[PDB]
C-alpha cells in the first residue's frame, strides 16, 4: 500500500527521526560558544546551494529582522563576498554533502581572510568539515528516495532554528523591539 | 530553565505536534484530486512572501527537476504572472494568514483568468480561503513566540512535501529519469 | 583629471560605442527568425551568472508580463531545468565569455533534450558559441577597467531589449492587454 | 516602417538621450559628498522593486566585491532590514516613481532609525523625494511605450555606475586587491 495517508505517516516519522538523531549529536556547551561567536560577528555570510541555500535564507530572514548584518544565491557572487570577509566576521556554510566545489571554495576563501567558518553538514568526513572551525551535524536518518531531500532539510532547519533562538536569548530586549517594529511596518502593507 | 537542550527538546515536540495536527485535517480523497489537478497544469505559479515564499521555492525546485513548468519572489512580478495565467494553469498560493494583500490580489487575478487556485493556509476564514478553489490547511499548533515561524514552516512543508511525493507517484518513470539526469549534470560541477 | 564629470562623460561615450558596435554586427533577417523561434516556445529558460543573470532576469520580467512561460539564479537548479526542456522549448544562454562551466553544461543539456539554444555572448570562439543553434553577439568595445562590466551589460541589454520589442510586435493586442491588466493590479498596491 | 533595424536605431538614440539628460542634472559637488557618505556606511541597504530592484542588485554585486556590507528582493523582508538600520548606515532607495508604498515605507523606517536615505528617482515631487536626505535624478526622456522601461533602466544605471566608480576611487588599492582575489576564485570554477 502506497496511499497518500501511508506516505504522510511514514514521512512524519522520517522527519521525527531526523530531528531526534540530529539533536542527539549536539554538544550543547560547544553550541553555546558557537552562538556567542555568531552574536559578535560584524557581518555574517550564509552560503549554500539548492535546498541548503533555502535553509540558509530562512535563517537569514530571521537574523536580519533581529538586527544582524547578513549577506546571495549566486555562487560566483558568494565567492566575491567570502574574499571580502574580515577577522571577526562569520561564515555559516550549509552543505549536507560538504563537498560542493562552490561552497568548499567559499569556506577556503573566508578562512584565508581570517573569518570564522561554521559548517552545518552531514556526519561525514568532507572537505568542508576539514575547513570549518566548528561543525554542527545534520543527520537525515535512513530515508526513502522520494523524501530524502525533505528529511535532510528538516534536520538542517533543526540546527539553524536552535541558533536563532539562542541568538534571541542573548539580546532579548532588542530582538523584541525589532520584531515589534517589523510587525508594525508590514501590517501597514495590508 | 531555558537551556539550549530544553529549547531543542521543546521545539522538536512543537514541530511533531504541527506535523500531527496538520496531517489530522487532511481529506485524502480530496488531496488526490488536487494532486491530479496540479499534474495536468501546463504552467504552475507558486506565490508567497517571507517564509511562505521559501516553502514555495523549496517545492518549486523539486517540481522543476521532475519536469513541471513553474514560475518569482518580487510581489509585483508575481502579480504580472498571475494575470497571464490561463485556463488549466494552477496557482499554489502559500500564505499562513491568507490575508497578505499581494497574495490575495494574485489569487483574485489568477481566478479571473480562469486558472485554478489552491491555497495552503492556516485554519482560519481568510480572503485567500474564500478565493481558492481548494484549500489545504496548515496548523502550527500553540507555539512559543520565539519559534512560531519555524513550527509554521514545518506544517507548511508537510503539505507541500506530500504534494511532491504524490506527483512523483503519477509519473514515476519520467521522474526517475529526470532525477538521474539532474544528478549526473550537477556531479559534473564537483 | 579623474573628476566625476570626466568619468561620467567617458562612461556615457563607452556605452554609446558598445551600443553602436553591438548593433553593427546584427544580421536583422536572422534576428527576425530568432524572434519567431522564441515566440513559438512553450517554455523558455534564460540562463546566466552574475551580471549576465541580471540581464536575463530583466528580460524575463518583461516576457512574463506579456504571457511567456519563463523559468532561477541557482546554477544547480538551472541544470535541473535544462535537462527537463523538450523539443520546441528555447534556452536563452547569456554569458559574455561563453566559457562559464555551469552555463556551458546547461546549454549541452538543453541541446541534448532537443531544445533550441540561443546564445548571447561576446564576439569570441567559446564552448557556448559552439553549442548554440543561434548566437547574437554582444561587444563591449575597448573599456576602462573600472567600467568594463557596466559597458558589457549595456551591450547585452541592447540585444535582449530588441528581442522584447520584436516579441511585442508579433502579438501586439495580447501584449497591450497584459500590460494593462498588470498596471491595474500593481496600482492596487499603492 | 517598424523594421527591427529601425527599432534598434531608435532605441539606441532613446538610451543616448536618457544618459545625456540624466547626466545634465547632476550636481557633481553634491555627488562627491554622497559618494563619501556611502563610503563611510557600516551597512548599506539597497531597496527597490521590479526593474529598479535589478538595477540595485547590479550595483550591490559590485559593492560586495569591493568590500561593502550590503543587504533582498522580498518587500516585507526589506521592511525588516530598514527598521534595523542604525545611525551611519545608508539606504539607497531606487524607485523611478518614488511612490511605491513598500519603498516609501522602507525609507520612512530607515530615516526614523537615524540612517541616511539616498533616493534615485525621476524628476518628480514624490513621497520618496520628500523623505530622502539626498536625491539623484534619473530621467528617461520622452520614450516610446514599448521601450519606456528599458530607457528608464539605462538612466538609472548611469547613476549607480557613477557611484561605483566614485567608490573605487576612494579605496583604489583595496578595490584592486579584492577584484583580483575574486577573479582568482571564480576562475577556479571553470
Ligand atoms: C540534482 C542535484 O543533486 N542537486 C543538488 C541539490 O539537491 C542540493 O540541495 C544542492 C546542495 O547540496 P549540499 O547540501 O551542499 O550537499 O546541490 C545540488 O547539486
Ligand atoms: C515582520 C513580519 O511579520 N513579516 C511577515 C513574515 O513573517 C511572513 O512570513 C510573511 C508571509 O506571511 P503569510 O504566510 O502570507 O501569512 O509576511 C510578512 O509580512
Ligand atoms: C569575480 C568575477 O569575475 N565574477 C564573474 C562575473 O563578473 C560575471 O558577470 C559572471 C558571468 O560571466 P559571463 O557573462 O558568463 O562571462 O561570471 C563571474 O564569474
Ligand atoms: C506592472 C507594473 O507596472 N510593474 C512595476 C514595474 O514595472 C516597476 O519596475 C516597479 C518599480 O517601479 P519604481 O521604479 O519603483 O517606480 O513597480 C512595479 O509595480
Amino acid at each position: 500500500d502506497d496511499s497518500l495517508e501511508v506516505i504522510a505517516r511514514k514521512l512524519n516519522r522520517e522527519k521525527e527521526l531526523a530531528l531526534e538523531q540530529t539533536c542527539a549529536l549536539l554538544d550543547y556547551a560547544r553550541l553555546q560558544k558557537i552562538i556567542e561567536v555568531i552574536s559578535k560577528a560584524p557581518f555574517i555570510q550564509i552560503t549554500g546551494l539548492g535546498g541548503s541555500a533555502l535553509v540558509g535564507r530562512d535563517l537569514s530572514f530571521k537574523l536580519m529582522k533581529i538586527g544582524y548584518r547578513v549577506a546571495e544565491a549566486d555562487t560566483h557572487v558568494q565567492a566575491t563576498v567570502s574574499q571580502a570577509l574580515k577577522k571577526g566576521d562569520v561564515q555559516i556554510a550549509i552543505s549536507y554533502s560538504g563537498s560542493k566545489k562552490e561552497i568548499v571554495l567559499c569556506a577556503e576563501a573566508a578562512r584565508k581572510q581570517g573569518a570564522t567558518v561554521i559548517a552545518i553538514t552531514s556526519l561525514t568526513d568532507s572537505p568542508l568539515r576539514r575547513l570549518a572551525h566548528f561543525t554542527l551535524d545534520t543527520v537525515s536518518g535512513e530515508t526513502e528516495w522520494r523524501s530524502s531531500s525533505m528529511s535532510t532539510r528538516t534536520a538542517q532547519n533543526s540546527v539553524t532554528d536552535l541558533l536563532f533562538v539562542g541568538l534571541v536569548q542573548l539580546n532579548d530586549v532588542e530582538s523584541l523591539k525589532m520584531i515589534q517594529r517589523s510587525s508594525e511596518l508590514t501590517q501597514r502593507l495590508k
